[PDB]
């Protein structure tokens, strides 16, 4: 669609900041309303047998783009996980955006990873933030843990200033696959990171870890919409910039909003997307 050249984008940024960022605020208000004339169904999300599988009652997975698990013999809603396919730059279903797993969905989570042939997990939340539970620990602290038919083994860990990388082997007892978890650990309990550069490095390193041809990269935070959407837009726009030297943040964001509710949840995040791209463009 309407992509603009990097040079123009770079002037456009200053205009968005100018009058108190009234521009950014108007853009994001446009994103918020972009699906207002779109009734998108989420029937499986709202089904009673599935209610315990949602971390947040108001954060749903749209039906048309939801990831389906293969049905289990025995129930009629065992295909459900709160997770949607999301497009990336020049590729459909480049990501799976999902909530932070609950103990009750650990098996579903890892089965989904197995079935989708996912090789990369991007986690952008701490387990607990400001005293509040945000995600349950769905991986082994050391050695191995069993989640249904999938056994996960921690092979190694590197802990950087702002993010942690865990290498796992996972095996379906019906260890067969490598899964790399990139875990950003310095998102503040309030608001957005103060400097984009660390996030930028995180995105580049985690995006580069993507092998041809694995399944979608799984990206989650707590709800799987705010930091998750921000990661997705930043990663996708860096792709487009590298590829065509153009950028379409607003267009892309309005597009993926049809694929999962609330992606890029706050105006601060919408602005932080631009801080990050500008640093990548200048640096
Ligand atoms: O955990 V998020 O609120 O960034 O969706």
């Amino acid at each position: 669609m309407e992509a603009i050249p990097v040079k123009q984008f770079v002037k456009h940024i200053g205009e968005l900041y100018s009058n108190n960022q009234h521009g950014f605020s108007e853009d994001f208000e446009e994103v918020q309303r972009c699906t207002a004339d779109m009734n998108i169904t989420a029937e499986h999300s709202n089904h009673p047998e599935n209610k315990h599988k949602n971390r947040y009652i108001n954060i749903l997975a749209y039906d048309h783009s939801r990831v389906k698990l293969r049905p289990l013999p025995g129930s009629k809603h065992s295909d459900y996980i709160n997770a949607n396919y999301v497009d990336g730059y020049n590729k459909a279903k480049a990501y799976i955006a999902t909530q932070g797993p609950l103990k009750s969905t650990f098996e579903d989570f890892w089965r989904m990873i197995w079935e989708q042939n996912t090789g990369i997990i991007v986690m952008i939340t701490n387990l607990v933030e400001k005293g509040r539970r945000k995600c349950d620990q769905y991986w082994p602290t050391e050695n191995s843990e069993e989640y249904g038919n999938i056994i996960v083994t921690l092979k190694s860990t590197k802990i950087h200033a702002c993010y942690t990388v865990r290498r796992f082997s996972i095996r379906n007892t019906k260890n067969e696959r490598v899964v790399i978890q990139y875990h950003y650990t310095q998102w503040p309990d309030m608001g957005v990171p103060e400097y984009a550069l660390p996030v930028l490095t995180f995105v580049r390193r985690s995006s580069a870890a993507r092998m041809p041809e694995t399944g979608p990269v799984l990206v989650h935070c707590s709800a799987g919409v705010g930091r998750t959407g921000t990661y997705i837009v930043i990663d996708s726009m860096l792709q487009q910039i590298k590829d065509k030297s153009t950028v379409n943040v607003l267009g892309f964001l309005k597009h993926i909003r049809t694929q999962r509710n609330y992606l890029v949840q706050t105006e601060e995040q919408y602005i932080f997307i631009h801080d990050a791209l500008l640093e990548a463009i200048l640096g």
